[PDB]
Protein backbone atom coordinates (compact mmCIF):
# COMPACT_ATOMS: atom_id res chain seq x y z
CA UNK A 1 0.00 0.00 0.00
CA UNK A 2 2.46 2.25 1.21
CA UNK A 3 4.94 3.88 -1.77
CA UNK A 4 8.33 2.79 -2.44
CA UNK A 5 11.12 4.97 -1.47
CA UNK A 6 11.73 7.07 -4.64
CA UNK A 7 15.56 7.45 -5.87
CA UNK A 8 16.67 10.59 -5.63
CA UNK A 9 19.53 12.31 -6.82
CA UNK A 10 20.84 14.87 -4.26
CA UNK A 11 20.91 17.77 -5.11
CA UNK A 12 23.24 18.89 -2.32
CA UNK A 13 24.18 16.67 0.55
CA UNK A 14 21.93 16.98 4.36
CA UNK A 15 23.00 15.71 7.39
CA UNK A 16 22.53 15.49 11.18
CA UNK A 17 24.04 18.78 12.82
CA UNK A 18 22.83 17.03 15.80
CA UNK A 19 20.17 15.12 18.01
CA UNK A 20 19.31 15.29 21.73
CA UNK A 21 17.21 12.16 23.73
CA UNK A 22 13.85 13.74 25.57
CA UNK A 23 12.37 10.73 27.08
CA UNK A 24 10.33 8.95 25.25
CA UNK A 25 8.14 11.10 23.25
CA UNK A 26 4.74 10.15 22.07
CA UNK A 27 5.31 6.43 20.75
CA UNK A 28 2.21 6.21 19.37
CA UNK A 29 0.04 8.27 21.06
CA UNK A 30 -1.86 11.25 19.48
CA UNK A 31 0.51 14.61 20.41
CA UNK A 32 1.19 18.03 18.65
CA UNK A 33 4.21 18.56 20.66
CA UNK A 34 6.97 20.08 17.90
CA UNK A 35 10.40 21.95 19.18
CA UNK A 36 10.55 25.66 19.37
CA UNK A 37 13.12 28.41 18.81
CA UNK A 38 14.13 31.53 20.57
CA UNK A 39 17.41 33.37 20.91
CA UNK A 40 19.90 30.27 20.01
CA UNK A 41 17.75 27.68 22.77
CA UNK A 42 15.75 25.04 21.50
CA UNK A 43 12.70 23.92 23.80
CA UNK A 44 11.03 20.54 23.75
CA UNK A 45 8.89 18.38 25.54
CA UNK A 46 7.14 14.91 26.01
CA UNK A 47 3.86 13.05 26.87
CA UNK A 48 4.87 12.17 30.43
CA UNK A 49 5.72 16.02 31.25
CA UNK A 50 9.88 16.18 30.13
CA UNK A 51 10.92 19.54 28.88
CA UNK A 52 14.38 20.52 28.02
CA UNK A 53 16.36 23.67 27.01
CA UNK A 54 18.71 23.00 24.74
CA UNK A 55 22.00 24.71 23.08
CA UNK A 56 20.80 25.28 19.06
CA UNK A 57 24.00 24.99 18.24
CA UNK A 58 25.25 21.80 19.39
CA UNK A 59 21.70 20.43 21.36
CA UNK A 60 23.28 19.80 24.90
CA UNK A 61 20.87 20.53 27.75
CA UNK A 62 20.59 24.08 29.36
CA UNK A 63 18.26 22.53 31.49
CA UNK A 64 15.47 19.63 31.92
CA UNK A 65 12.44 19.23 34.28
CA UNK A 66 9.78 16.95 34.39
CA UNK A 67 5.88 18.14 35.51
CA UNK A 68 4.67 14.66 35.81
CA UNK A 69 2.29 14.10 38.68
CA UNK A 70 2.37 12.15 42.10
CA UNK A 71 0.84 8.58 41.11
CA UNK A 72 1.36 5.47 43.60
CA UNK A 73 4.36 4.57 45.27
CA UNK A 74 6.51 4.41 42.69
CA UNK A 75 5.40 5.57 39.34
CA UNK A 76 4.67 8.92 38.33
CA UNK A 77 1.47 10.23 36.55
CA UNK A 78 2.49 11.45 32.84
CA UNK A 79 1.53 15.05 32.32
CA UNK A 80 0.21 14.41 29.01
CA UNK A 81 1.57 17.48 27.86
CA UNK A 82 -0.46 17.90 24.16
CA UNK A 83 -0.23 21.31 22.51
CA UNK A 84 3.20 23.32 21.87
CA UNK A 85 5.68 23.98 22.26
CA UNK A 86 5.73 27.49 22.22
CA UNK A 87 7.96 30.51 23.81
CA UNK A 88 7.72 34.07 23.99
CA UNK A 89 9.90 36.64 26.22
CA UNK A 90 11.27 34.16 28.47
CA UNK A 91 8.59 31.71 29.19
CA UNK A 92 8.07 28.36 27.64
CA UNK A 93 4.71 27.55 27.11
CA UNK A 94 2.41 24.08 27.21
CA UNK A 95 -0.84 22.85 27.11
CA UNK A 96 -1.86 19.27 27.92
CA UNK A 97 -4.88 16.63 28.15
CA UNK A 98 -5.23 17.26 31.80
CA UNK A 99 -6.65 21.04 30.87
CA UNK A 100 -3.37 22.72 32.39
CA UNK A 101 -1.22 25.20 30.94
CA UNK A 102 2.16 25.84 31.99
CA UNK A 103 4.28 28.76 31.33
CA UNK A 104 8.19 27.82 32.73
CA UNK A 105 10.95 30.37 32.85
CA UNK A 106 13.14 30.08 30.06
CA UNK A 107 16.46 31.00 32.41
CA UNK A 108 15.99 28.04 35.27
CA UNK A 109 13.15 26.12 33.65
CA UNK A 110 10.70 26.71 36.93
CA UNK A 111 6.92 27.23 36.78
CA UNK A 112 5.95 30.61 36.23
CA UNK A 113 2.66 29.65 36.43
CA UNK A 114 0.11 26.75 35.64
CA UNK A 115 -3.37 27.52 34.71
CA UNK A 116 -6.53 25.22 34.81
CA UNK A 117 -8.36 26.26 31.37
CA UNK A 118 -11.55 25.12 29.75
CA UNK A 119 -11.28 21.70 28.42
CA UNK A 120 -7.92 20.35 26.60
CA UNK A 121 -5.41 22.40 25.11
CA UNK A 122 -4.09 19.96 21.88
CA UNK A 123 -2.60 23.05 20.12
CA UNK A 124 -0.05 25.13 20.73
CA UNK A 125 -0.73 28.47 23.28
CA UNK A 126 -0.48 31.87 21.21
CA UNK A 127 1.03 34.78 22.08
CA UNK A 128 -0.43 38.19 21.62
CA UNK A 129 1.57 41.48 23.25
CA UNK A 130 0.50 40.05 26.78
CA UNK A 131 -1.71 37.84 26.45
CA UNK A 132 -1.36 34.17 26.07
CA UNK A 133 -4.40 32.40 23.63
CA UNK A 134 -5.68 28.91 24.22
CA UNK A 135 -8.05 27.37 22.08
CA UNK A 136 -9.71 24.34 23.50
CA UNK A 137 -11.35 21.16 22.30
CA UNK A 138 -14.67 21.84 23.66
CA UNK A 139 -14.50 25.34 21.96
CA UNK A 140 -13.43 27.75 23.84
CA UNK A 141 -10.86 30.44 23.55
CA UNK A 142 -9.41 32.05 26.42
CA UNK A 143 -7.02 34.35 26.84
CA UNK A 144 -4.52 34.26 29.77
CA UNK A 145 -2.63 36.75 31.13
CA UNK A 146 0.92 36.54 30.47
CA UNK A 147 2.42 37.62 33.85
CA UNK A 148 0.66 35.25 36.32
CA UNK A 149 -1.73 33.31 34.35
CA UNK A 150 -5.18 34.30 34.91
CA UNK A 151 -7.82 33.77 32.47
CA UNK A 152 -8.66 37.52 31.17
CA UNK A 153 -11.57 36.62 29.09
CA UNK A 154 -13.41 33.16 27.92
CA UNK A 155 -15.69 33.03 24.20
CA UNK A 156 -17.54 30.25 23.45
CA UNK A 157 -17.21 29.04 19.84
CA UNK A 158 -19.90 26.95 20.35
CA UNK A 159 -19.00 23.18 21.53
CA UNK A 160 -17.94 20.81 18.55
CA UNK A 161 -20.34 17.97 17.99
CA UNK A 162 -17.09 15.51 18.16
CA UNK A 163 -13.27 16.84 18.61
CA UNK A 164 -10.83 15.55 15.27
CA UNK A 165 -7.17 14.97 14.97
CA UNK A 166 -5.75 18.21 13.64
CA UNK A 167 -4.25 21.07 15.60
CA UNK A 168 -6.19 24.50 15.79
CA UNK A 169 -4.44 27.45 16.87
CA UNK A 170 -5.91 31.06 16.54
CA UNK A 171 -3.69 33.06 14.78
CA UNK A 172 -3.51 36.81 14.97
CA UNK A 173 -3.88 39.61 12.55
CA UNK A 174 -4.49 43.58 13.61
CA UNK A 175 -5.81 43.26 17.13
CA UNK A 176 -8.40 39.63 16.33
CA UNK A 177 -7.81 36.38 17.06
CA UNK A 178 -8.95 34.23 14.01
CA UNK A 179 -9.41 30.78 15.04
CA UNK A 180 -11.53 27.86 12.96
CA UNK A 181 -12.34 24.36 14.71
CA UNK A 182 -13.85 21.05 14.45
CA UNK A 183 -17.64 22.71 14.61
CA UNK A 184 -17.22 23.39 11.20
CA UNK A 185 -17.01 27.48 11.59
CA UNK A 186 -13.95 29.94 11.35
CA UNK A 187 -14.45 32.92 14.19
CA UNK A 188 -12.85 36.26 14.29
CA UNK A 189 -12.09 37.86 18.15
CA UNK A 190 -11.25 41.09 18.98
CA UNK A 191 -8.45 40.46 21.56
CA UNK A 192 -9.56 43.34 24.03
CA UNK A 193 -12.27 41.55 25.90
CA UNK A 194 -13.04 38.91 23.65
CA UNK A 195 -15.59 40.75 21.14
CA UNK A 196 -16.94 38.36 18.24
CA UNK A 197 -16.50 40.39 15.26
CA UNK A 198 -18.02 37.86 12.82
CA UNK A 199 -18.22 33.77 12.76
CA UNK A 200 -18.30 31.98 9.19
CA UNK A 201 -19.76 28.76 8.88
CA UNK A 202 -17.54 26.94 6.15
CA UNK A 203 -19.15 23.47 6.18
CA UNK A 204 -21.44 21.60 8.02
CA UNK A 205 -21.57 20.15 11.86
CA UNK A 206 -19.11 17.02 12.78
CA UNK A 207 -20.54 14.99 11.15
CA UNK A 208 -22.45 15.16 9.22
CA UNK A 209 -20.27 12.10 7.80
CA UNK A 210 -18.09 9.56 8.40
CA UNK A 211 -15.09 10.14 9.84
CA UNK A 212 -12.00 8.57 7.93
CA UNK A 213 -8.69 7.43 9.94
CA UNK A 214 -6.45 9.40 7.76
CA UNK A 215 -8.17 12.45 8.22
CA UNK A 216 -5.89 14.68 10.34
CA UNK A 217 -7.27 18.13 9.75
CA UNK A 218 -5.10 21.31 10.57
CA UNK A 219 -7.53 23.83 10.73
CA UNK A 220 -5.25 26.93 11.91
CA UNK A 221 -6.42 29.61 10.01
CA UNK A 222 -3.55 31.42 8.18
CA UNK A 223 -3.64 35.87 7.13
CA UNK A 224 -2.11 36.59 4.40
CA UNK A 225 -2.61 40.45 2.66
CA UNK A 226 -6.31 40.67 3.71
CA UNK A 227 -7.47 36.59 3.05
CA UNK A 228 -8.23 34.05 5.83
CA UNK A 229 -7.05 31.01 4.70
CA UNK A 230 -8.53 27.41 6.75
CA UNK A 231 -9.14 23.74 5.79
CA UNK A 232 -12.61 22.56 7.26
CA UNK A 233 -12.79 19.39 8.88
CA UNK A 234 -13.41 17.71 6.09
CA UNK A 235 -10.35 18.80 4.27
CA UNK A 236 -11.26 21.58 1.55
CA UNK A 237 -9.51 24.72 1.93
CA UNK A 238 -11.07 27.69 1.94
CA UNK A 239 -10.57 31.36 1.43
CA UNK A 240 -12.13 34.46 3.31
CA UNK A 241 -12.77 37.87 3.21
CA UNK A 242 -10.74 39.26 6.35
CA UNK A 243 -13.04 42.22 6.91
CA UNK A 244 -16.59 40.26 7.06
CA UNK A 245 -15.30 37.02 7.19
CA UNK A 246 -17.49 36.29 3.94
CA UNK A 247 -16.59 33.41 1.82
CA UNK A 248 -14.21 33.53 -1.43
CA UNK A 249 -14.14 30.23 -2.67
CA UNK A 250 -13.60 26.79 -1.51
CA UNK A 251 -12.04 23.90 -3.18
CA UNK A 252 -13.79 20.95 -2.49
CA UNK A 253 -10.03 18.58 -2.21
CA UNK A 254 -12.30 16.75 0.81
CA UNK A 255 -8.56 15.42 1.53
CA UNK A 256 -6.40 18.06 3.16
CA UNK A 257 -4.42 17.97 6.27
CA UNK A 258 -1.68 20.67 6.17
CA UNK A 259 -0.58 23.75 4.37
CA UNK A 260 1.45 26.46 4.50
CA UNK A 261 1.60 30.10 2.31
CA UNK A 262 4.66 31.63 1.21
CA UNK A 263 4.08 34.57 -1.47
CA UNK A 264 1.90 33.61 -4.33
CA UNK A 265 1.90 30.27 -3.55
CA UNK A 266 0.51 28.09 -1.13
CA UNK A 267 2.23 24.37 -0.63
CA UNK A 268 0.24 21.19 0.67
CA UNK A 269 0.11 17.78 1.89
CA UNK A 270 -3.44 15.96 0.91
CA UNK A 271 -4.86 12.62 3.07
CA UNK A 272 -3.10 10.19 0.81
CA UNK A 273 0.72 11.86 1.06
CA UNK A 274 -0.04 13.61 -2.48
CA UNK A 275 1.51 17.06 -2.32
CA UNK A 276 0.63 19.72 -4.47
CA UNK A 277 1.48 23.48 -5.12
CA UNK A 278 -1.02 26.28 -5.96
CA UNK A 279 -2.10 29.61 -6.26
CA UNK A 280 -2.81 32.24 -3.72
CA UNK A 281 -5.13 33.95 -5.12
CA UNK A 282 -7.73 31.56 -6.67
CA UNK A 283 -5.95 28.45 -5.33
CA UNK A 284 -5.58 26.83 -9.13
CA UNK A 285 -3.25 23.72 -8.74
CA UNK A 286 0.15 24.08 -10.28
CA UNK A 287 1.86 20.89 -10.00
CA UNK A 288 1.37 17.91 -7.65
CA UNK A 289 3.46 15.07 -6.74
CA UNK A 290 2.18 11.68 -5.58
CA UNK A 291 5.78 9.79 -5.43
CA UNK A 292 5.36 9.57 -1.34
CA UNK A 293 1.35 8.69 -1.71
CA UNK A 294 0.93 7.05 1.87
CA UNK A 295 4.41 7.02 3.33
CA UNK A 296 3.17 9.40 6.10
CA UNK A 297 3.89 12.62 6.21
CA UNK A 298 4.30 15.31 8.41
CA UNK A 299 3.04 18.84 7.65
CA UNK A 300 5.35 20.83 5.14
CA UNK A 301 7.62 23.14 5.86
CA UNK A 302 9.80 25.81 4.06
CA UNK A 303 13.92 26.03 4.69
CA UNK A 304 16.21 27.58 2.09
CA UNK A 305 13.69 27.96 -0.93
CA UNK A 306 12.98 23.55 -0.71
CA UNK A 307 9.74 22.06 0.46
CA UNK A 308 10.49 19.48 3.32
CA UNK A 309 8.47 16.93 5.12
CA UNK A 310 9.01 13.98 6.71
CA UNK A 311 7.49 10.18 6.87
CA UNK A 312 6.61 8.18 9.55
CA UNK A 313 9.54 5.64 8.09
CA UNK A 314 11.87 8.10 9.24
CA UNK A 315 13.00 9.94 5.58
CA UNK A 316 12.82 13.69 5.38
CA UNK A 317 12.50 15.05 1.56
CA UNK A 318 13.15 17.83 -0.30
CA UNK A 319 11.01 18.78 -2.63
CA UNK A 320 11.68 21.53 -5.72
CA UNK A 321 8.81 24.60 -5.28
CA UNK A 322 8.88 25.58 -8.73
CA UNK A 323 7.97 21.76 -10.25
CA UNK A 324 7.66 19.48 -7.57
CA UNK A 325 10.27 17.35 -8.35
CA UNK A 326 12.65 15.65 -5.51
CA UNK A 327 15.80 17.48 -4.60
CA UNK A 328 17.02 15.58 -1.84
CA UNK A 329 16.46 12.46 0.57
CA UNK A 330 17.51 11.23 4.08
CA UNK A 331 17.00 8.76 6.96
CA UNK A 332 17.17 10.37 9.81
CA UNK A 333 15.66 8.37 12.26
CA UNK A 334 13.73 4.95 12.93
CA UNK A 335 11.03 5.51 14.91
CA UNK A 336 9.77 7.75 11.81
CA UNK A 337 8.22 11.30 11.99
CA UNK A 338 4.63 12.27 13.05
CA UNK A 339 4.31 15.98 14.19
CA UNK A 340 5.32 18.92 12.28
CA UNK A 341 9.14 20.09 11.29
CA UNK A 342 10.35 23.72 12.14
CA UNK A 343 11.99 26.15 9.94
CA UNK A 344 12.95 29.83 12.09
CA UNK A 345 16.05 31.42 11.61
CA UNK A 346 18.48 29.32 9.61
CA UNK A 347 17.59 26.52 11.85
CA UNK A 348 15.84 23.01 10.68
CA UNK A 349 14.42 21.05 13.38
CA UNK A 350 12.28 18.10 14.13
CA UNK A 351 10.54 15.82 16.76
CA UNK A 352 10.81 11.80 16.26
CA UNK A 353 8.17 10.04 18.19
CA UNK A 354 10.65 8.44 20.13
CA UNK A 355 10.83 12.20 21.16
CA UNK A 356 14.43 12.74 19.60
CA UNK A 357 14.84 16.40 18.13
CA UNK A 358 16.87 16.86 15.88
CA UNK A 359 19.18 19.99 13.69
CA UNK A 360 19.45 19.63 10.24
CA UNK A 361 22.67 20.53 7.85
NA1 LIG B 1 -0.48 23.86 17.24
Amino acid sequence: KMSPLPTVENQFTPTTAWSTSVGSGIGNFYSNLHPALADNVVYAADRAGLVKALNADDGKEIWSVSLAEKDGWFSKEPALLSGGVTVSGGHVYIGSEKAQVYALNTSDGTVAWQTKVAGEALSRPVVSDGLVLIHTSNGQLQALNEADGAVKWTVNLDMPSLSLRGESAPTTAFGAAVVGGDNGRVSAVLMEQGQMIWQQRISQATGSTEIDRLSDVDTTPVVVNGVVFALAYNGNLTALDLRSGQIMWKRELGSVNDFIVDGNRIYLVDQNDRVMALTIDGGVTLWTQSDLLHRLLTSPVLYNGNLVVGDSEGYLHWINVEDGRFVAQQKVDSSGFQTEPVAADGKLLIQAKDGTVYSIT
